[PDB]
């Protein structure tokens, strides 16, 4: 198995984006105007750095790869200063015909040289290595190393590696209290809520649970939920809040839920007691990278589902490592 | 009422005609325009903008709660027109989001409403619907907006006759759509769909999800192989939403049948991708198109959920309005 072991890797991998980091620092300028490309978690991860950059003071946009290749019309892309491709293995055919259509700047993040850094100005080559199909650590690697970047590249000052990564290993220290739960309440579907930076936190999680266990997974802008989504959600659901600094709103949809009989996992940067079942609370960091600690703590919940339904996460049925065409 | 809603979508599109005619002199569609709402409103709001960006225009839509709460994160910029839609006018948060607006403001709603009351300007489309799931008030919204986009931006009028009739069509498939529900007893469902057709699809889920109290899911056409496929298997049926498919489409159907999902491809071409069920509705102006699309996965959602026998007009749980 090497999911488990890959997931634990991710205190080193931020130390390690931090070292790419300083290594480009002063060779890539990121202007204001960028777009972000990617597919499946890598498209997550350019929505949470298209918000990140908007957080900032600049314009970021991101779509999926074939949107942007079929579709681009439709959405608000604008002037491009600055094309983002970000793909694990570098590999991903939508990615390379995404990048060839375009003309300005292009900057790559990937874990190796490949076909992507070959077409690209330039690359943030983290080498968070995986081996299985499912991206975990380098999800969060890849996100720091731009992060910082993007900070130094818009004259701020630079956020503490040693910090985050001791964040990321508290979020660790909750591996047997989150096997613990999956133990003890046998959910058959989930839902993550989040919001803001913690949005794209909440579709990469439910994309982790789909594709590790095969599973009935969902994620939403929290609120949002309300709006008839809830309607699945009964004494067989775990509802996953995932929020920095939780309100009176907050409080409310958890009762809501779990008056439906669902039970609740809060993980939050609050010592609030909102009524949830279990709570998992997470050091609180710098705004842009406060939704680091979360990403370990989903990726083990969806690894510990998937290893009590027997299943493989480290070769999910169907799935291909790179999706190609 | 959910049903009788959803077959009177060939008059929504009529009726969206008559107040689009009513106030197409009285106000102006800018070039940057921010949507918000909340559910399906939020879901016709990105359909909105995206039809804003085909047309020239720069069109951007959030949730409302993510307006009210994070909008630091979103690429919303310098905006010219705030358009506020909600079907009751009464959400809670797409009023909370409009009184920290005071740039123009226009409501799309179904009635005099609170929203009405604090906009600029309204589309009031009366679509009224009785069932808690919204249906053809959807349809009938975005035909009134469009045309009035169109107009904006100096644009030929659409036929309302010609997309009435296109709706009509749509509704003949009724039964086949009763017979895909009945020969085959999914037990979740992805809908796919590419640029104007994926919030289509989003909200095919949603009318899914709420009337069925179902597993359902959606995503632009080709990011679904990207993970999300493996959950799809022979208890799956996928439904692929396209105007003009192309060999990738041929290869996404097999990959899908290969593990056993049956298919169904609503499209407007006459082509054999190799799926289980087919349905070609009539082909429109580009951004006209989704129309009849809409009808088709509301009637499949309703016949789900009475296979389920479940009540598609009150879903566990679901209020007619999300109020704080």
């Amino acid at each position: 198995m090497k999911t488990l072991i890959e997931i634990k890797q991710t205190p080193d991998g931020i130390i390690k984006a931090d070292k790419v980091f300083n290594k480009v620092k002063d060779k890539i300028s990121l202007p204001n105007r960028i777009l972000y490309l990617g597919c499946g978690s890598s498209h997550f991860l350019s929505k949470l750095l298209a918000m990140v950059t908007n957080m900032h003071g600049g314009l970021g946009i991101a779509l999926p790869c074939s949107e942007f290749l079929y579709s681009k019309e439709t959405y608000p892309i604008g002037e491009v200063e600055l094309a983002v491709g970000i793909s694990r293995s570098g590999e991903t055919t939508e990615i390379l015909l995404a990048l060839e259509k375009i003309n300005v700047k292009k900057l790559g993040i990937t874990t190796r040289e490949s076909s992507l850094t070959r077409m690209c100005d330039y690359s943030l080559v983290v080498p968070a290595i995986e081996e299985s199909v499912v991206m975990t650590h380098s999800f969060t690697s890849f996100y720091f190393a731009y992060l910082q970047l993007l900070r130094y590249s818009y004259g701020l000052p630079p956020l503490n590696a040693g910090e985050i990564s001791k964040a990321t290993e508290k979020s660790l220290e909750y591996e047997r209290y989150i096997r613990e739960i999956v133990e003890s309440f046998d959910f058959q579907n989930i839902i993550f809520l989040g919001s803001g930076l913690l949005y794209p936190v909440a579709l990469e999680a439910s994309l982790k649970m789909k594709e590790m266990s095969i599973f009935w997974s969902e994620a939403y802008p929290t609120f949002e939920v309300r709006h008839g989504f809830k309607a699945i959600a009964d004494e067989k659901t775990l509802v996953v809040l995932m929020v920095e600094e939780p309100f009176e709103w907050h409080e409310k949809l958890v009762k809501e839920f779990k008056n439906q009989g669902a039970k609740v996992l809060v993980i939050s940067n609050s010592p609030q007691d909102l009524g949830q079942d279990y709570s998992i609370e997470l050091p609180r960091l710098s705004k842009d990278a406060n939704p680091i600690p979360y990403l370990p703590i989903v990726q083990l919940l969806s690894y510990y589902k998937a290893v009590s339904r027997g299943l493989n996460p480290d070769n999910p049925r169907f799935l291909d490592k790179v999706v190609r065409w």
